[PDB]
C-alpha cells in the first residue's frame, strides 16, 4: 500500500510536522465519521419525507445533506493533505462515528428531526474543541476551515430547531 | 445644513415647482415612514417565524422586506428628487408613521402576520390617494412609481391573507 | 415507525401495486447499495491521489463521484415513489452492496481505478438486467431513468479504461 | 407573547446555554442597534449626497448600506438563534444604539461622511472586543461571523478615510 | 394612389386595424409622439458628444453616465418611433430631420466645459419632460392606454437622469482648499 | 365547497369591498376568457403553421402564446386575490369567451393570423375599457397590471399586422 | 502483433471490459454505429454547405436553421464515434472514408437552389432515420441499452430537423400576388 | 470654448503630433459622419419594415444598427483621442456624409435594403483606403480598430446582398 | 444551377471585382480544404486518444477540432461572400488539400499529435502567406479574418509541440 | 513636513483613525504584512515563469494550475497591499523593491525542467506558510482581528496550492514501462 | 538547464526559424519588462490613491493594472512559443525595463498619474515599431496581438491624458 490507515507523515509542503498533524488528523477524522454518518442520514429523511410540509422540508433536507458533504470533503481533503488516511468506507465512516444512527426504519418526521437535531449539536460541540486544538497547535488554516464549516452546521441545526418548535399557521378551525 | 427638514424646494431639472412638489412630498415622506416601520417589522417577523411553516415563511417574509426597502428607497429618492428632505433617522421614520407598530416582545405567527396585515393595508389604501393626487397635479412619474411600488406591496398582502386563510393539508389524522 | 425496511407498499399516485413494485424495489435497492459503494470508494480516490497526473485524475474522481451520488439520488427516491424503504445507513449501504470494497489502506493509482473499474462493470451489469425488468412489468419510467444513469456510469467507466491503457506521452528520454 | 424582549433562552440544537448565550446576546444586540442606525444613516447620504463626485459617492453609499443591513440581518439572526429577542422597531434600534444619529437637516457631504466615519469606528472597536467574547465562551460560529462582517465593515469605513484625504485632480488652473 | 413609388408618405397617419385605433385618434397621438421622438434624437446625440469629449478630474464617472444617458434616450427614441409606426404613421428618421423637427436648442460644434455642456443637457431634459408629461394626459384623453403606459415608463428614466445632471451641477464637493 | 363560481368575496388584505371587487372581477373574468381562447389558437396556429417563412412564425406564434398565458396567469391572480372565482376548465374558459374561435380544421396561414388578429382586437379594446373601470373604482393596481398587459399584447398584434402587410423581398425573378 | 505499428486497425472490434461487452456483440453496434457516423458526416458537411450558400428572401432564418442543424449533427456524429470507440472499434475518421462509407446521396460541388438543396437534405435524413431506428432495435435486442439510450436522444433531434425542412418545403407562404 | 470644431491638436499620451493625427482625424471624421447616417437609415428601415418576411428583418435591421451605432462610437472616441473634436449633431453628420440619404417617405423593402446596400459600399471603400491612410502613418492602433469595424460592416452589407437575391422557398404553388 | 464551382462572382456590396476576388477566393478555398482536414483528423485523435495522459488530451484535441472547425466556417463563408464557391463534400475537401492525412489505422498519441503538428505547420505557413495577398489587394476584411484565425491556429500548433517536449513529472521511481 | 514632495515616506506608519488603529499596533502588524507581500510577489512571479515555460507530458494541466496559482498569488499580494495602506503604511511596489524585500529563494533566468521548478516553488510556498501562520498569532494578539481574518483567508489558499505541488512531485504514476 | 536566457530556438510546429524568431523575441521580450514594470506602478498607484476621486481611480487603475498583466501574458507566452526565454524574476524585469520607475515614496495622485502616463507613450511607441517588425518578418500572428495590445493600452493611456485635464465640475463656490 502507499499508505497504511492510521498513519500521519505530516506534509514538508505545509511546514506541519508529523506530530502536530497527527493530532489534528485524530480530530478531523473523528468529525469526518460523524459528518458523513448525518449525511446519509439527511439523505434519509430527504427521500422519505411526507405530508403537509414535505417539499419545504424536502429541499431543506437535500441542502442540508449537500452542505455536509462538502464538510465531509473539505475534512477529508484536509486529512490527506496533512499526511493521514482519511476514513473511507461505509462500514468504516459509522464504526468510527460516536453519533447515533437511525435503524432502518422510517420514522415520522418529528422524530426523524429531532434524531438529526441531536447529530448536529454533537458535530457542533466537538467542532468547537477541535477549532480550538487546531489553533493551539499554529494550525491556523485548519482552525479557520473548522469554523467556516461549523457557521454552517450551526444554520442547518438552527432550521431544525425552527421546523420543531411550537408554533403554526394551522387552527382547529381549519381542520 | 445644506438642506432644512420639511423644507421643499422643487427641481428646475424636472420642471416641477416647489409648490406641486410640496404636495407630492407630503405624500410621499408619510409612505416612506410608513413603508419602513413595514421593513422593520417584516425583517422582525422572518428573524423570529418558528414552527411547521417557518421555513417557507422567512423566506416569504425576507423577500417581503426587500421589497419594502426598494419602495422605500424609490419613495425617499423622489422626494429628494423633488427637492424635500426624506425621512431618515429611525425614531423620525416611526414617530411620522401612522400605522401601528408591535411593541418589542414576539408574538406567534398567526398574530404577526395580522399585525402586518394590517399596516399594508393602511399603506395600500395611502398609496391609492396619493397616486390619483400625483396623477391630479400632473406629476405622471410619481404616480407611475407609485403604481410600480403598489402591485408589490398588494402582492405580497394577498400572500399573506392567503397564509392566514383556514386550509390546510393537515388533518386529525396526521396529528 | 413510519415504514419498516424491506416493505414495498406500491403507489396509488403512479398506479403501481405492491407485487409490482416490489420487484422493481429489490432490484433498485441492490443497485443503490452499489452506487453508493462506488461514491464512496471514488471519494477516496479523489482524496488520496498523487503524482504526475494527480490533478486531473483528482477532478475526473471527483465528477465522478457526483455522478454516483446523482445516480443513487435517483434509484433512492425510486424506491421511495413506489413505496419501499431505500437502504440508509453506511453500514446498511455496505453490507447490502454485492461489489467488492478496498480495506481502509490507500493504494497506488491503477490499482485504485482498476478496482473502481470492477464496481462499474459490475453495475452496470446489473443495472441492463435491471431495464429490462423494468419494461417486462411496464414501468417504463423506472427503465428510462435506469437508461438515463447507465449511459453516464458507461461514461465514467470507459474514462477509467483509457486511463489505464498502454500509451503515454513520456519518453525513455524524458526520463 | 411567544418571547419577551431581553429573555435569552440558549439554543439546545446549538448546545448553548442560556448563561453562556446571555452574554453573547447582550453584544450582539448592542451591536445590532448601532448597525441598523449606521444603515439607516448610509441611506440618508446615499439618497442626498450632491456635487462633482456625487454618483460615485451615491454608489458607494448604497453598496455600504447593503453591506449594513447585511451584518444587521446576520447579527439578528444570531441573536433570535441563541435564543435571544433582537431589537426590532426603529425607535427600540435608535434607542438602543449607542453611536450618535444626525438630526434631520442635510450636510454638505464631507460632515456626513465624517459623521459616518465616526459611526464605523465605533462599531469596529466593539466587533473586536465582542469577536474575543465570543472566542472567549468558546462560540466560535459567532466569533467566525463577527470577523467577516469586521472584514466588511472596516473597507468601508476605510473607503471613507480615502474620501477625505487631501488629494485631489483639481487644480487651480482647472477651476 | 395605386401607382405611388413610396410605400408611405411623410406626415400621413392611417391608424390602425390591429389595434383598433381609428386615423383621427392615432394622428393626435402620432403628432405628438413624433415631436418627442426629434427632440430625443437630438438628445441622444448631444449626450453621446458630451460622453465623447468630456474631460478632467471626474472625466470617467462622467463618461460612464453620459454613455449610459444616451443609450436611454436611444431606447426612448425607438420605442417613440416604434410606436409612431404601430399607430400607422411615419416617425422622423434622417439626422436632418430630426434635429430640424426638434424644438429643443442644440449645441453648435465646439466643445465646452463640462458645467455648461451638462446645463445645456439639463435644458434639453427640461423641455422633453414638460412634454411627455402633457402627451401623455393627451394619451390618456384619447383612450390610448398603451401610449400612455410607454410614455411614463419612458418618462421615469429621463427623469431620473435630468435628476443626475441637476446633482452633478449642484454646490457641494468633497475637494477642499487643502486638498488643492 | 370553499369558494362558489361566480361570487365575489372583496379582499380585507387589500381593502376593497366586494361591491367594488365584483366590478373588476366581471371584467378581469371576462378578459381571462377571451385571453385563454387566444392562447390556445396561438398554440394551435405555432404547432401548425408551414411553409416559407413557417420557423420564424413559429417562433413568433410560441412567444405570442408565452405572453398569452402570463397576461391569463395575472388576470386570474388578480380575480382570486378580490376575492372572485377565475373561469378554469377549458370547456367553461371557451363558453365565457366572447370572441371567435377557429373550427378544428386547419386554415392556411394567412387566415389563421387574420382570425388571431380579430381576437387581439377585441381584447385590446375590452382591455382599454377595464383600465378606464379599474381607474374610476380606485383600483389602481389592477388598472397598472392591465396596461402592461396592454402593452404586450398591442406589440403581438402589431407584428401580426405587419405579417399579412403588403410588401416582400420576393419577386417574380425569383419565383 | 507486439510489433506493429498502428495502435487499432480500422475495421477491427475488441469489446469492452470496463463496459463487460465482448466482442461478438460489440462489433454488430459498431458495424450499425459506423455506418450511422459516415451518413450523419455527409449530412453535416451538406447541411455546412447549404449554411453556407443560401441566398433570397428567406435566407438569413435559413442560414440560422442550417447552421443549428449542421451542429446537431456534428453532435450526433461525435456521440456515434466516441460510442463505436468504447466498444473497441475504430470510428471512420478521414473525409474521404467518411463519404465512402456512407450511403446517402451527396450534392455534387455546384450550388443548387435552395428548395432543391432541401429536398437533398431532407432525403439523406430520411435514409438516416430508418437506419437510425433499425440500429436501435438491434442495440436493445443485443442487450445495449447504453447504445439504444443514444440513439433514441439523437434519433429525436434529427427527427426534429428533418420535420423543419419538411415545413419550409411545404406549400403555403404570407406571400400575396398583390405583395409581389 | 475647450476646442474648437477643426482643431486638431494631437496626444502627448498617444504620442501622436497634430500633423499626422490631423491626417487620421479627417479620415475618422468622414467615416463617423457616413456611419451614423447609416445607423439612422438603418433604424428606419427597422422600424418601417413590413410584409412576408419583416420580424427577421426587423431583428436583422435593428442589430445592424446597432452595430453601427458600436462603429460610429469607437470613430468618433479615436478622433477625440487624437485631439480633435468628432461630428455631433445631426445636422452635422449629415451635412458632412458623403453617402446618399433617403428622403422622409418609406419605400418598399428590396428599396430601402438597396439604398442601404450602396451606403455601405461606400463606406466598405473608404474603410479600406484609411486603414491603408492609418498604417502608413503608423497608427496601428486606428488601423487595427478601423479592420475590426470593417469585418462587421461587410458582414451586414453581405447580409443585404443575400436577402436581395433572386432566391426564394415560395413558389407560384404556394400563392 | 446557381453558381458553378470554380466560378468567381465578386460582390457589388463588398465593391469587389471578380478579378480581385478570385485571387482572395482560390487562397480561401485552399486554405479551407486543409483546415477541414485537420478538423477531422483532430476529431480522430480526440475519440481514440488513451492512456494516461488521455483525458487532458481528449479535452485539448476537442477545443482544437472546435476552433478548426469554426476557422472553416470563416474562411468558407467569406469564399461565399466574395462570389465564389466554397468546398463543401467530404471527398472534395481531402482532395483539394494539400496535408497528409492518415490512413484509417490508429496510431499511438506520440505519432498522431506530430502527424498533426505537421498539418498545422503547413496551414500557418500557407496562413501567412495568404495574409499579405490579402493585404496586397486592399482586403483588409479578409486579411484581418485570416489574423484572427491564424493566432488561433499558432496556439494550438504551440500546445502540440509543448505536449510533445521532452519533459515530464514521471520519474523511474515512480514506475 | 508640510513642504515635503512626497505624499508618504516609505517605510512610515501612521495608523488609521477610520479603523481606530494607532500607529504603534498598526506598525507591528505592517512591518509582517509587507514581508509578506514581497515574498508573494516573488511566488507570483515564478508561478508565471513556470507557467510560461512549463512543457512535457503533463504541461496544459501544469500551466493551467501555475496560472490559477498565479492569479491567486496576485489576489493574496493585493489584500496584503491594502491591509499595509489601510493601516497608514506604505505597501512595497515596485519589482526591485519587492525582490530586495523577499527572503524567499528566487530561481535565476534560465529554464529549468518542471520536477526542479516545482521543488523550487514548493520551497517559497512554505515559507510563506510559516511566516502566514506566525503573522496571524501576531495580528489576533495585538486585537487586530480583521487582519488575522485575512490572513487565514491567504492561508487556506495558498496551503491548497502548496499541497497540490507536493501531489505532483509525490512518486506515483499511470505510467507503466509496458506503455512507455 | 533546459533552457538558458537569452537562447532562442525558434519554433518547427510555427514555422519559425531561429534567426527570424530572435528578433521578435527580443523586441517582445524588451515590450515584457516595460509592461510588468507599468503593472506594478499602476497597482502602486491603485493601493495609495486617496482623496477626492479616489474611488473612480482606484477601480480605473485596478483595471489598468488588469489589461497590463494580461498584455505581459501574452508578450510572454509569445516570447516562450517562438523559442525563448521571457524575463521572470522581478529584479531582471525591472533592469530589462527602459521606462523610468518611481521610488517608493508615494506621491500625489496627478504626479503619480502624470508618470505613468509617460510609460504608457514609451510602450505604445515601442509597440508601433515592433508591430512594423513583425509584419516585416512575415511574422503576421506576433503583430496582431500586437495590435490587440496596443489598443488597450491606448485606451488608458488616454484615459490618463483626460483624469489629468484642465476641467472639472467643481467651482469656487463649491469650495
Ligand atoms: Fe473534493
Ligand atoms: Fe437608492
Ligand atoms: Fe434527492
Ligand atoms: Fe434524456
Ligand atoms: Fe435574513
Ligand atoms: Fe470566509
Ligand atoms: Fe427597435
Ligand atoms: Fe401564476
Ligand atoms: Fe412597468
Ligand atoms: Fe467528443
Ligand atoms: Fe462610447
Ligand atoms: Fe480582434
Ligand atoms: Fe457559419
Ligand atoms: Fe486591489
Ligand atoms: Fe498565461
Ligand atoms: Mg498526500
Ligand atoms: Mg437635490
Ligand atoms: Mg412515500
Ligand atoms: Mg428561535
Ligand atoms: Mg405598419
Ligand atoms: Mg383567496
Ligand atoms: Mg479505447
Ligand atoms: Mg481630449
Ligand atoms: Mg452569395
Ligand atoms: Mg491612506
Ligand atoms: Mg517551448
Ligand atoms: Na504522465
Ligand atoms: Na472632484
Ligand atoms: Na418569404
Amino acid at each position: 500500500a502507499r499508505a497504511t490507515a492510521g498513519e500521519v507523515e505530516g506534509s514538508d509542503a505545509l511546514r506541519m510536522d508529523a506530530d502536530r498533524a497527527e493530532q489534528c488528523v485524530d480530530a478531523l477524522n473523528a468529525d469526518l465519521a460523524n459528518v458523513y454518518v448525518l449525511y446519509h442520514q439527511l439523505k434519509k429523511h430527504h427521500w422519505n419525507v411526507e405530508g403537509a410540509e414535505f417539499r419545504d422540508l424536502h429541499l431543506f433536507l437535500g441542502e442540508a445533506a449537500e452542505t455536509a458533504e462538502e464538510v465531509a470533503d473539505e475534512l477529508a481533503e484536509r486529512v490527506q493533505a496533512l499526511g493521514g488516511v482519511p476514513h473511507a468506507s461505509p462500514e468504516t465512516l459509522q464504526a468510527e462515528a460516536s453519533v447515533d444512527v437511525e435503524d432502518e426504519d422510517v420514522y415520522d418526521i418529528r422524530t426523524s428531526l429531532a434524531n438529526d437535531m441531536a447529530i448536529y449539536g454533537d458535530i457542533i460541540e466537538a467542532t468547537r474543541e477541535h477549532t480550538e486544538l487546531a489553533e493551539n497547535l499554529g494550525d491556523h488554516a485548519t482552525a479557520h476551515m473548522l469554523r467556516e464549516g461549523l457557521i454552517e452546521l450551526e444554520d442547518d441545526a438552527h432550521h431544525i430547531e425552527h421546523y420543531l418548535e411550537d408554533d403554526t399557521l394551522v387552527t382547529q378551525g381549519a381542520l
